């Protein structure tokens, strides 16, 4: 007896098809938006588009393949392997795109002046092509001989009635678990995820150190103004102006930049005017001259400190958005990997039940639906472009 298998299969297939439709629709929308809007055509979003292409291919190809292999149909073993492993190509391509995005944002916050000369569209396109080639080689490695085709399940193959040279096409009968655990999970998934975690950690540390340095230079300017006003001797005035001058040149280092220089030029020239007074022992004139710095601070320096701060806060917010993507990739794929570790490392354990295997498979596929929602909720330029596309070409 036992419940007819087609009842549970019907539920699984219906859910897979629902996921495939949403993965295609949302990720086509991502690609459309980048095509339409020049503000979205930058190197970072070339990797976003490559990631969306991989998720479109989950809906078009990997989900029909997953449905097919759930039936255990008879197949030539290398044809079976291709249908079993193709999803691993798409998932490896996703990992490479996620890693490139993290490195791109790290270069941008670490050496922003070098960024545009280093990271070009032409170089990004070459990197994307190479990553797709490597993804095929990695995900299809079982087809090169690391497979169980040489040790068929003869009982399964006779009970299904397969012909000569065919196997019953079931994932765990043809793909070796040592490949899935040691090669795919540990080396190809978990090591890159840990690398991505460390890169994001370095991004947030760099932003936090730059904001701290901004504030230090700002407090150094103001505190030394108070010292000069509180002073009663040329050397104390002289000392405070010298410290004020270094903070000013440090801040200057940390079209639009023409007004920026004029502000700091008035500032540094005023410090030098006051210093020259100080070296001659004119303390009250040095204090008077040093009081002019306050209108320069209010007219130029505070305004540029604010823009620097808000630019850094935007980069932090944008890096947090992109890291949520990495975290949802991990949440959707880790259950399947962890089940494989139990299967492989605990021969004394009963195998995870079939309903749980298929739930983990469906969860991994749902990852191909979620990124368009994160872009819509977290990134204004995507949200506004989505809204324009839907209102114009669907309404
Ligand atoms: C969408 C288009 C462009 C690409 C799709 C190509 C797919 C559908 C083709 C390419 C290779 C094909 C497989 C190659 C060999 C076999 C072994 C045979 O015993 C069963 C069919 C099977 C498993 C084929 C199924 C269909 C297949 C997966
Ligand atoms: C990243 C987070 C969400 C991972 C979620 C943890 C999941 C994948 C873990 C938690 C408890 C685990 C199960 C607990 C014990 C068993 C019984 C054993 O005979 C087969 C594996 C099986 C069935 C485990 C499968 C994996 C499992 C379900
Ligand atoms: C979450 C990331 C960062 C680390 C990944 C944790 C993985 C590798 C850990 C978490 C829980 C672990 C499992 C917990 C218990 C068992 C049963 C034991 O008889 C064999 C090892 C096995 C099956 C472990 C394998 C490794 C394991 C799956
Ligand atoms: C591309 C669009 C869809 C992908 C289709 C998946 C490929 C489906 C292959 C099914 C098959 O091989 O059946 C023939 C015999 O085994 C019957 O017993
Ligand atoms: C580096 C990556 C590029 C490597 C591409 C080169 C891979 C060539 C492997 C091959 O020819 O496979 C034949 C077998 O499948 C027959 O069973
Ligand atoms: C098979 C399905 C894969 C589908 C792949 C679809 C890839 C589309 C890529 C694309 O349209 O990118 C244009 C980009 O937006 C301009 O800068
Ligand atoms: C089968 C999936 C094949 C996917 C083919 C690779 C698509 C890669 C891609 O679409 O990249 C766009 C590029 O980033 C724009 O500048
Ligand atoms: C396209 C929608 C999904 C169609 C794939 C279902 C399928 O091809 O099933 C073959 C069956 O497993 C052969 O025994
Ligand atoms: C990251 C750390 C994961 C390290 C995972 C290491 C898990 C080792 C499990 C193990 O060694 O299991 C012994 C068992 O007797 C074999 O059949
Ligand atoms: C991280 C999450 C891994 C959570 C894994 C929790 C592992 C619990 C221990 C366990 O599942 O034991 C299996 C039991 O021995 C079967 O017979
Ligand atoms: C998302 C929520 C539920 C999806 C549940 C999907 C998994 C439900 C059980 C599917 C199952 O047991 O599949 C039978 C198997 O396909 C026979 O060949
Ligand atoms: N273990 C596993 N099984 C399957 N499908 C087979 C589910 C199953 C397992 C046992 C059985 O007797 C009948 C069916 N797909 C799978 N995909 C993956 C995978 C992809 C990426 C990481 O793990 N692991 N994986
Ligand atoms: C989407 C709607 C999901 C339907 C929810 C529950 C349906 C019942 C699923 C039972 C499948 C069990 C199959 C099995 O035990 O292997
Ligand atoms: C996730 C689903 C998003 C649905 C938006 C429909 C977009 C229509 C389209 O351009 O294909
Ligand atoms: C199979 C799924 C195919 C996915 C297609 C992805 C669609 C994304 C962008 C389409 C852009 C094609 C160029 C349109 C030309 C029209 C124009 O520019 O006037
Ligand atoms: C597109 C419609 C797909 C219809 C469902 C196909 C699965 C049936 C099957 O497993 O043979
Ligand atoms: C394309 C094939 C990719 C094969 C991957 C092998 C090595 C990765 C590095 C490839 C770099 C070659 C191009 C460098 C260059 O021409 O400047
Ligand atoms: C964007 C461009 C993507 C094109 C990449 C294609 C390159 C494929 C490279 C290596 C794939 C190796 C898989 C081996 C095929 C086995 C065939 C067989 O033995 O039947
Ligand atoms: C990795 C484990 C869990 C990842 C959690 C996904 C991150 C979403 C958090 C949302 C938020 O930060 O507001
Ligand atoms: C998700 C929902 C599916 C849960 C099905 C768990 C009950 C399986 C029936 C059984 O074999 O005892
Ligand atoms: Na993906």
């Amino acid at each position: 007896d036992g419940a007819p298998p087609i009842m549970g299969s019907s539920v699984y297939i219906t859910v897979e098809l629902a996921i495939a439709v949403l993965a295609i629709l949302g990720n086509v929308l991502v690609c459309w938006a980048v095509w339409l809007n020049s503000n979205l055509q930058n190197v970072t979003n070339y990797f976003v588009v490559s990631l969306a292409a991989a998720d479109i291919a989950v809906g078009v190809l990997a989900i029909p393949f997953a449905i097919t292999i759930s039936t255990g149909f008879c197949a030539a073993c290398h044809g079976c392997l291709f249908i079993a492993c193709f999803v691993l190509v798409l998932t490896q391509s996703s990992i490479f795109s996620l890693l490139a995005i993290a490195i791109d944002r790290y270069i941008a916050i670490r050496i922003p002046l070098r960024y545009n000369g280093l990271v070009t569209g032409t170089r990004a396109k070459g990197i994307i092509a190479i990553c797709w080639v490597l993804s095929f080689a990695i995900g299809l490695t079982p087809m090169l001989g690391w497979n169980n085709c040489g040790q068929p399940k003869e009982g399964k193959n006779h009970s299904q009635g397969c012909g000569e040279g065919q196997v019953a096409c079931l994932f765990e009968d043809v793909v070796p678990m040592n490949y899935m655990v040691y090669f795919n999970f540990f080396a190809c998934v978990l090591v890159p995820l840990l690398l991505m975690l460390g890169v994001y950690l370095r991004i947030f540390l760099a932003a936090r150190r730059q904001l701290a340095d901004l504030e230090d230079n700002w407090e150094t300017l103001n505190d030394n103004l108070k010292v000069i006003e509180k002073a009663d001797n040329a050397a104390q005035v002289k000392d405070a102006l010298t410290k004020m001058r270094a903070a000013a040149l440090d801040a200057q280092k940390a079209p639009e930049m023409k007004d920026f220089r004029h502000g700091f030029d008035i500032l540094v020239g005023q410090i030098d005017d006051a210093l020259k007074l100080a070296n001659e022992g004119k303390v009250k004139e040095a204090q008077a001259a040093a009081e002019q710095l306050k209108t320069t601070r209010n007219a130029y320096i505070q305004k540029y400190l604010e823009r620097a701060r808000s630019t850094l806060q935007k980069e932090v917010h944008a890096a947090k958005s992109l890291a949520i993507i990495v975290g949802l990739f991990a949440l959707c794929w880790l259950p399947l990997h962890i089940i494989n570790c139990f299967t492989f490392f605990c021969p004394d354990c009963s195998h995870a039940p079939l309903w749980l295997m298929y739930l983990a498979i469906v969860l991994s596929h749902t990852n191909s639906v979620v990124n368009p929602f994160i872009y819509a909720y977290r990134i204004r330029e995507f949200r506004q472009t989505f809204r324009k596309i839907i209102r114009s070409h669907v309404l």
